[PDB]
C-alpha cells in the first residue's frame, strides 16, 4: 500500500481476556467522505467472517462509512488463522486489500516473576507509597499486567504499566514494568495487594503474585530452636 | 498524522551530556526533492549565528536533502530560551522552528531516585541478579539516566532506561526506570553500583546512589538453643 | 597576589560553579593615579568584551580601583585561548596589556571520596559531632567541596574546608579536607548528609558519598543457651 493509508488494529490479550471478543478494526483515513466506502473482512483462504458487529457511528472527519470487524471467537488468533481487510471507494481505481496474520510467536519462556516491595526512602518521606510488579523473563510479547486488592481490579487511572522491551540477556526475552501509587498508611496496612500477569506462555494465562513487610526483610529473628532431646514426635 | 510526520529521534540530554558537545540538528522526515537547501541559523535576539555543516549525503529514501550539526555555546542556548532553528527551503520559504532545545522552565523538581536491590528469588536461582533504579516525581520531562562501578561506566547493552512516562497522580509528575544486569557473584562481595541521574532541575545537574551487599539492613538474629 | 596586582587572573572552580558563568578578571591599579580609564578584552578573535559592572573610584587604600571584567562561556574558556585585557593611561600612553592563558595539559586522577564518621570519643559526652569529607588521591587542585543535607546545601556558616595540600607519598597528587559540625541530638536522629565533590578530574565532572550511624552496623547475633 503506498497511497491512502489503512489502519488496522487487531484486538489486543486484554479485550480477549477481559472483554472477551476478538474484533479486528480496519479503517481509511485522509480520504473522502462520499458513499461506495464499503469495508470488508474475509479470510486469505477466500472464507468470510461474522457480520461487523458494533460498528462506530460518528467518524474522526465524518467519513460516510462503516468499519468492518468480525466478532470471532478466539480460535481465529492462535498461528494460522489469517485476515484481509478489503476497502472499495469510487476515488481509488480498485479496492486495496490488507493482509494480516499472527506473529507466530516463537521460543516460548515461562514468565518469572520476581517482585520486591518499595523502597525504604519511600518510607522516609511518609507522603505516600508506590509499589511495582516489573515482570521479566518472558516470551513472547503481549503480556497483560493489573493490580488487584481483594478481588478489586483498580482502575488504569490508579496505576500505570509500560509496554516490554527487549531484555539484555537475548532477543529472545523481553521485560515490562507495571507501577501503582498509594498512600503510606495503605503500603503498611498490606492490603492485600496483589498483581496479576496474564501471559499466553503461562500454562493457564494467569498467575498472581503479593508482597508485604514480612516478603522483604525482617529485621528481627524470634529464633527458637528446641534442642528436645527426646521427642521422636511433634513434642 | 496529516503530513509533517516527524520520526523518532533522541532529544535526551545524552546527546550532548555523552561527548559534552552541544549538536543542533533540524529536518523533516520526506522532504522535498531538490537541490541543495535554504541554510538559515539566526537567534531570536535578531543577530544571525554560524550555521550548521558537514553534511552527510546519505539517506535510505534516496531523497535528495540535507543534514548536519551545529555547536553553539552554552550560555544563550541554556538561557531559559527554547532554540529554534530557522532553516528554509530553495523552492518556497520555510521556516521551520523545530525545537530542538530542551524545554526550560514550565515547572521544576528534585527527580527522586530509589535505588533497589534484586529479589530474594532472583539471587536464591543462582543464575544472575537484576538492579532497579526508580526515578519518581520531577518536572519537567526528560531525565536522563547511567550506571557506573567506581568510575567503570558499564556499557550500554548492560543495562536499560525506559523513556519518560506521565504519572498516574497528575501530569506534570513522570517517573522511569533503569535495570541493569549482573552476576550474583559480584553482588554478593563484589563491587558497588551507582545509578547516577541527570536532569535540569538539579543543582549540580546530576546526582549518584551507591548500592552494595548490604543494602539491605543489618539482620539482629536472636537464637534460643533451649535444650534439655 | 591581593595588594599591588597588575595582572589578570580568572575565577577559580567553585567560583565558575556558583556563577555556572565563567568570567576573567584582570586587576591593575597601584601604579597611579586612574580616573576615567578605559579598559578592554582582546580576546583570541579580537574582540572587545562587553557588560561591565562593578566599577568604582576613591580607594580607602590609597589609590584607584579600575578592575575589568569579562562573562563568556565555557565553550572557548576550556578551549584554552590567551585573553589578554589592555588599559591605556594618560601618564602611560603605552598600551598596558596583560595576557593570560590556562594549562592546556596536565595528569587528571579521580578524586578517592571517603567520608568518615563521627569519633566515639567525639560524641560520647552529648556534644556537638563533626563529620570530615576526606577527598585524596586527585588533581589537579581546586576541588570545590559543600556540604548538602536531605536535598539543599549548607553554606560555610556551618561548615568550613581546608585548601590543597600536596600528597605526602604521591607525587603530583593532591588531597584536601572539610568539616561540618552537627548537634548531638540532631546526628543521633540518622539524618542524611553527604559531601559533593566539584572537580574537573571526575566522570561526570561531579560525585558524591553519604555515610550516617547506619552504614556502621555489622551484622548482629544474640544467642542464648538454655539447658
Ligand atoms: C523482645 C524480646 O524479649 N525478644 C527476645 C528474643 O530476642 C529472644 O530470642 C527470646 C529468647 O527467650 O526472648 C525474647
Ligand atoms: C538482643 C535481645 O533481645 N536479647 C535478649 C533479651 O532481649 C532478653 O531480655 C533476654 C532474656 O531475658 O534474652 C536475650
Amino acid at each position: 500500500d503506498t497511497a491512502i493509508r489503512v489502519f488496522a488494529i487487531p484486538p489486543s490479550f486484554a479485550s480477549i481476556f477481559l472483554t472477551k471478543s476478538t474484533k479486528l478494526t480496519c479503517l481509511v483515513t485522509d480520504l473522502t467522505t462520499y458513499d461506495s466506502v464499503t469495508i470488508s473482512w474475509t479470510r486469505q483462504n477466500g472464507e468470510a467472517v461474522k457480520t461487523h458487529t458494533n460498528i462506530s457511528e460518528s467518524h474522526p472527519n465524518a467519513t460516510f462509512s462503516a468499519v468492518g470487524e468480525a466478532s470471532i471467537c478466539e480460535d481465529d488468533w492462535n498461528s494460522g488463522e489469517r485476515f484481509t481487510c478489503t476497502v472499495t471507494h469510487t476515488d481509488l481505481p480498485s479496492p486495496l486489500k490488507q493482509t494480516i496474520s499472527r506473529p507466530k510467536g516463537v521460543a516460548l519462556h515461562r514468565p518469572d516473576v520476581y517482585l520486591l516491595p518499595p523502597a525504604r526512602e519511600q518510607l522516609n518521606l511518609r507522603e505516600s507509597a508506590t509499589i511495582t510488579c516489573l515482570v521479566t523473563g518472558f516470551s513472547p510479547a503481549d503480556v497483560f499486567v493489573q493490580w488487584m486488592q481483594r478481588g478489586q481490579p483498580l482502575s488504569p487511572e490508579k496505576y500505570v504499566t509500560s509496554a516490554p522491551m527487549p531484555e539484555p540477556q537475548a532477543p529472545g526475552r523481553y521485560f515490562a514494568h507495571s507501577i501503582l501509587t498509594v498512600s503510606e498508611e495503605e503500603w503498611n496496612t498490606g492490603e492485600t495487594y496483589t498483581c496479576v500477569v496474564a501471559h499466553e506462555a503461562l500454562p493457564n494465562r494467569v498467575t498472581e503474585r503479593t508482597v508485604d513487610k514480612s516478603t522483604g526483610k525482617p529485621t528481627l529473628y524470634n529464633v527458637s530452636l528446641v534442642m528436645s532431646d527426646t521427642a521422636g514426635t511433634c513434642y
